[PDB]
Formats: C-alpha cells, sequence, structure tokens
C-alpha cells in the first residue's frame, strides 16, 4: 500500500503516451516532480525555467517529472495528446506523465505519499494548494523539500547537490 512505502521508487505512473514507467527508473538520480497546467497565470515561468533547470543539469543527473491536473481552476482541461504538443512548445524534454488527480481520494498514489513525507509537509496543510506545487526528491527517492505554487523553479537550484 502507499502508505507504507519509503521511496518514489515503489511508484509506477503512465506517461503521456500511455506507457507504464516504474519509477525505479529514476534510482540514482535527483528528480524535481510537479504538477503542471497549461491555463495557469504561472504557467510560462513554470515551463520555461523548469526547462532551463534541466538543460544545465540534466548532464548531472537532474530529472523532471510533470504531471498534468486539473484540479485548480481547470487549467488543464486539454487531452494527453493536446498537453504533450504544449509542453513540446516549450521546448520541454523532460518527462511528461498522463493527466492525473493530486488530491482527495483519487489522487494518484504517488502524489498521496509525498504529501505525507516528512520534508512534503505543507505550510498550511499538506494538500497541493494550485498548480505548479514542486517536489525535490532525492537519489534514493525521497522527498527533501517542498516548493509552493509561488515559488519559481529557479528557487530550487541553490537546494541541488552541492556535486551538481
Amino acid at each position: 500500500d502507499w502508505r507504507c512505502a519509503r521511496s518514489m521508487h515503489e511508484f509506477s505512473a503512465k506517461d503521456i503516451d500511455g506507457h507504464m514507467v516504474n519509477l525505479d527508473k529514476y534510482r540514482g538520480f535527483v528528480c524535481i516532480v510537479t504538477n503542471v497546467a497549461s491555463q495557469c497565470g504561472k504557467t510560462e515561468v513554470n515551463y520555461t525555467q523548469l526547462v532551463d533547470l534541466h538543460a544545465r543539469y540534466a548532464e548531472c543527473g537532474l530529472r523532471i517529472l510533470a504531471f498534468p491536473c486539473n484540479q485548480f481552476g481547470k487549467q488543464e482541461p486539454g487531452s494527453n495528446e493536446e498537453i504533450k504538443e504544449f509542453a513540446a512548445g516549450y521546448n520541454v524534454k523532460f518527462d511528461m506523465f498522463s493527466k492525473i488527480c493530486v488530491n482527495g481520494d483519487d489522487a494518484h498514489p504517488l502524489w498521496k505519499w509525498m504529501k505525507i513525507q516528512p520534508k512534503g509537509k505543507g505550510i498550511l496543510g499538506n494538500a497541493i494548494k494550485w498548480n505548479f506545487t514542486k517536489f525535490l526528491i532525492d537519489k534514493n527517492g525521497c522527498v527533501v523539500k517542498r516548493y509552493g505554487p509561488m515559488e519559481e523553479p529557479l528557487v530550487i537550484e541553490k537546494d541541488l547537490p552541492h556535486y551538481f
């Protein structure tokens, strides 16, 4: 059960093309996991800065897992195919997943799990508050920090390992 898991690597998720991804493929990599939306006021800053971080740190082992989610103002209403083409317009080369829920009983189990981790706790409760919450995940799959919807992705850069 998701509650008993100790690492992101115990989970799987469908990517935006429908391929089932075992998240153990991220073992050994530092990851940013984020819920995305195409129709949010911070869509541009988040996509552009995530693409910039990936360009600068993929060769150090940074990976980015983007989960579309329509739970926040109906700001991700499109199909998975439309969302894939949208991300391609920002030159995304990181990993896009199929649309999910992040809150409530239908939330994807990875997201249920991240929200209860010691470093995954929110500033005022654990629910994801809006589009573009970010979790930094260490090479062992543990949550190391959470960044809310108003945090630009570039704020995560200082928190990456000293070897990056």
